[PDB]
């Protein structure tokens, strides 16, 4: 029979960086007071260690715990051996620290060396702590080094504070907890679990908690075994301890920053003219279809109380928009799945007239009166009729002028046509490298009415990562991919830099919608003629009006959305464009807005 017991000390955090290689987090080196426990050192003992360390250190903001300070009061042996002495070991210990009131009278002075007691107290035993104070600097952790035979137990060693830096990509970092605030409180049994300390520095938002497993830091491992009583009999090592692997994001700071500049340009645009005084923001995601690695992620956030203007890139995934006529291309999709629709088929473009309603139309309202309209012209003029006469197809009926409608299929056709939504990314999960994305509004109680509305965008709400991942697929032949924010896995170089290649992530495929692939040819038909198209009704050639590659998308019809994709032949970029709210209907920077996005992108990665 003999003890066996392992210690573990946490190291440097991997770093984070961009598609270029520049930094976006810091790791400024800093030296602290630690302090080793030992199985025999008493609480009168580590009292008598505050003391003395107070004399070296300086403590500020000290919010001690009742559990902290019946721990003080009962360390006294004297003391202890009385208060359990009045009542009706560790069951023993927890009775008697509900037996004192925390109303002790404490100067301020003496609330320092409590403060200080705590932390050597929640060392474990054979262990190597950190014992939080106020920043010291060179000088003073001077002093200590040389006194430190005098405290046995402490002694200096070396941590790392963790820095964000200024850049756009700042907010989708995320960050790590503090050494003080610890490892976070209503997780700790599940890194207990993982072989984390109680005082580790984890991520605990978006990308820093994402990769916590890439970026925390092998830990230098030691072996203890005890003789008889428990005691230490040597020291020895099993594991030495590295900085953690790096991460580099597929996102460059470069077009990010350009991104951003022209939404801010046109907002201000908007907002100028009027046209944008309610608007809560502009978003942007651009998407490459091909591996679904994230482009540009920009966000520009409008306060509708105050006014100001404030970066947003997280609204992109945790904010909701209703889409408009963008969508029109996964009703059709749903008219094909569910045996409505035949290839490019021809419907009457007329207003649709319910019973106890008013008529629906279209942009062009009534002024070209009823005419027919096929699928690829449906996507071109963004018709109305067509997929309200698609989605009263879906629910089993066909359109009569004036019918009334049973609704005794809606359950059902609500959830057919939400069900094709969701192969595109509308109201389903991405899949995307982040902790919690929103998956969008997508409401429970719903009437006839709704799922109308719903047909041509205008009930489920869904994020702007969402409607790019939409027309990704769309780009990427049906095929929809998991969005992914980080490039590859890295090691570091020789002075703890972004070193080579571990392990690239790859590309993975989520599912593949259900349609033919001449069908998906009638809906890249149809995005080419929103942009290529010579009709009065054609609604978007601002996508080519100075683009330097064949643009395809779709207009967003208030609400100046839009989608695209380039180029057409062999695409590349996939860009969704969310402006909620926005009056002008003179004219739509929607479109203008995508194309630009997408030259952007081709003066800096040629396609
Ligand atoms: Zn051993």
């Amino acid at each position: 029979s003999a003890s066996q017991t392992k210690v573990t000390t946490s190291s440097a955090r991997g770093e984070i960086y961009d598609a270029s290689g520049k930094p976006l987090v810091e790791n400024t080196l800093k030296q602290v007071v630690s302090f080793t426990r030992s199985n025999k050192m008493t609480a009168t003992d580590l009292k008598e260690i505050a003391k003395k360390l107070l004399t070296y250190v300086s403590i500020s903001s000290p919010n001690l715990t009742e559990r902290q300070l019946a721990d003080y009061y009962l360390a006294d042996p004297e003391i202890y051996k009385k208060t359990v002495e009045a009542l009706p070991s560790e069951l023993y210990n927890n009775a008697v620290d509900s037996v004192p009131t925390s109303q002790l009278n404490y100067t301020e002075d003496e609330k320092k060396e409590i403060y200080l007691f705590s932390q050597l107290n929640a060392v474990g035993n054979f262990a190597t702590g950190t014992i939080a104070t106020d920043p010291l600097n060179d000088s003073q952790v001077a002093v200590i080094a040389s006194i430190s035979k005098e405290m046995p137990g402490i002694s200096i060693s070396t941590s790392w504070d963790r820095k964000i830096l200024e850049t756009s990509l700042s907010s989708i970092v995320g960050s790590v907890s503090s050494e003080k605030a610890g490892l976070p409180a209503e997780e700790a049994e599940s890194y207990l679990k993982k072989g984390y300390s109680l005082n580790d520095r984890v991520g605990t938002s978006y990308l820093e908690k994402q990769y916590e497993e890439v970026l925390q830091g092998k830990r230098p491992v030691k072996e203890i075994h005890l003789d008889k009583h428990g005691d230490m009999e040597s020291v020895e090592n099993i594991e030495e301890g590295s900085k953690g692997k790096n991460i580099k994001l597929t996102i460059d700071l470069a077009f990010q920053d350009s991104v951003d500049a022209l939404l801010k340009s046109y907002f201000n645009s908007e907002l100028g003219n009027g046209g944008a005084k309610y608007s809560e923001g502009v978003y942007a995601v651009a998407l490459n279809p091909q591996t679904g690695a994230v482009l540009s992620m920009s966000g520009l956030k409008h306060d509708l109380k105050t006014g100001e203007l404030t970066p947003d890139s997280l609204g992109t995934v945790t904010n909701v928009f209703v889409p408009g006529s963008v969508v029109k291309a996964a009703t059709i999709s749903s008219g094909w799945e569910n045996g409505v629709l035949s290839g490019n088929q021809t419907l009457t473009d007329q207003p649709i007239v319910f019973q106890g309603s008013a008529p629906i139309y279209s942009w062009y309202k009534l002024a070209y009166g009823s005419f027919p309209i096929t699928a690829v012209e449906a996507l071109e003029y963004s018709s109305n009729a067509y997929v309200v006469q698609t989605a009263l197809g879906i629910m089993g009926q066909t359109y009569q002028p004036n019918m009334f409608v049973g609704t005794s299929n809606l359950e059902s056709a609500m959830g057919k046509l939400r069900s094709t939504f969701g192969e595109y990314g509308l109201g389903s999960a991405t899949g995307i490298d982040l902790p919690d994305e929103s998956t969008g509004l997508v409401p429970k109680e719903y009437n006839f009415a709704n799922f109308i509305t719903n047909a041509f965008g205008q009930f489920d709400n869904y994020t702007p990562m969402q409607l790019a991942q939409y027309v990704a697929t769309i780009a990427n032949n049906g095929v929809r991919l998991a969005p992914h924010i980080v490039e590859g896995i890295y090691d570091n170089n020789d002075k703890g830099g972004l070193g080579e290649l571990i392990q690239a992530i790859d590309t993975k495929e989520i599912n593949k919608v259900n349609i033919s692939e001449s069908d998906m040819a009638i809906l890249h038909q149809g995005f080419y003629q929103v942009s290529h198209g010579t009709s009065p009704l054609t609604t978007g050639r601002a996508f080519s009006d100075g683009a330097t590659v064949s643009i395809s998308g779709k207009t967003g019809t208030n609400n100046t959305n839009a989608v695209a994709y380039a180029p057409t032949e062999n695409p590349q970029i996939a860009v969704a464009v969310v402006f909620p709210h926005n009056t002008n209907l003179t004219k739509n920077v929607g479109p203008a807005i995508a194309r630009d996005i997408i030259n952007l992108y081709n003066q800096h990665h040629p396609m």
